[PDB]
């Protein structure tokens, strides 16, 4: 079987793509990676076609997460395709229940990531305007809810 | 001004990952990528958030290729956004080439990537079901045909 999972932010190239990169790591280590379709994508089309921040490409490097994206943007068929649309802050939360309650097929639950945080730190925010510390606490954050989102399956 | 490209095969594990990491290694060696839009898409839905074959992921390691991609499925905005739809084997160019009178707007030109080999070797033949000597074959035919195309333009 598979379980599927989609993370979003605005960008697709600082957030999602270590919350994605960081739950391939826990399947990974949990032994669990044959049984999980992971992907992530944006709600704008700001950063469609670029790499990840470079920031959270070191900040994986950190952890020795090989990262891998290029940036998309969320499409009517994920919201058929995807079990979990897991996002970072409210506003993302306001756009996908928008697109959620037009579309053909919604097979997936729009929760934020934030929501399963065991330290109830809600909104994972935007590092894009940040420094290298900024993008650490996303991992943290993204970390605590990954495993904890795993946990409760 | 700026151009872009889309590498289409099957699942988006194989081949079109190798030619976007190709593609975007020789732009940035001629120091032309800030004016080129790359990625990859699936025509099928199977393999989508799955990261590429590790066989390939190894074939492009070899070649000091920095593949960083998961899969995903072409969309009806592909086909609009794009300069080029370059693929692999028939299938896909006849997948393709319906998909794309069934959009209201269609920029791509789609060709078979293999169109371009100075070779001639017109079909990328699919690795997935060989070894790694399968990666390397793709590989070199991405090598010819993504400098042969560029040199096109």
């Amino acid at each position: 079987g598979s379980k599927s999972v989609l993370f979003v932010c605005l960008g697709n190239i600082c957030r999602s793509p270590i919350a994605e990169a960081v739950f391939r790591k826990l399947v990974t280590d949990e032994k669990v990676s044959d049984n999980w379709r992971i992907d992530s994508a944006a709600t704008s089309t700001y950063e469609v076609g670029n790499p990840p921040d470079y920031r959270g490409q070191n900040c994986m490097r950190k952890h020795g997460i090989h990262m891998q994206h290029i940036a998309r943007q969320i499409t009517k068929e994920d919201f058929a395709t995807f079990d979990y649309i897991l996002c970072m802050d409210e506003s993302n939360l306001r756009d996908l229940n928008r697109k959620s309650n037009q579309v053909k097929n919604c097979k997936a639950k729009i929760e934020l990531l934030g929501s399963y945080d065991p330290q109830k730190q809600l909104i994972i925010e935007d590092p894009y305007y940040g420094n290298d510390s900024d993008f650490e606490v996303v991992y943290q954050q993204c970390l605590r809810c990954c495993k904890a989102f795993l946990e409760k399956t």
